[PDB]
């Protein structure tokens, strides 16, 4: 599935994301654009093996398994083809365990380099919200 912008507000909001850990709902909004295009079976390899997967790319390595990259931890505790599925869930169940891990939204390069410091609140111009 590729999200449209004010379903995908509306979905992460129900969802629980809004403010999470002090990060406006624009934050995530933003972060999904620059890393997934809005489409649910975004995956990116990485050079070290591990892959990216999903609306928010979570990493193979540390939070989901997909048994091809050694040193797995599936600390989130699923498959990484859960985090390709219509339904946003088990990716913002994680998105809020990586969030959480110390660098805040720092884990997603994207967010990083593309949304922090601008005006994120332009993701949710428009949306019923």
């Amino acid at each position: 599935k590729v999200f449209g912008r004010c379903e995908l507000a509306a979905a992460m909001k129900r969802h629980g994301l809004d403010n999470y850990r002090g990060y406006s709902l624009g934050n995530w909004v933003c972060a999904a654009k620059f890393e997934s295009n809005f489409n649910t079976q975004a995956t990116n390899r990485n050079t070290d093996g591990s892959t990216d997967y999903g609306i928010l790319q979570i990493n193979s390595r540390w939070w989901c398994n997909d048994g091809r990259t050694p040193g797995s931890r599936n600390l989130c505790n699923i498959p990484c083809s859960a985090l390709l599925s219509s339904d946003i869930t088990a990716s913002v169940n994680c998105a809020k365990k990586i969030v959480s891990d110390g660098n805040g939204m720092n884990a997603w390069v994207a967010w990083r380099n593309r949304c922090k410091g601008t005006d994120v609140q332009a993701w949710i111009r428009g949306c019923r919200l």
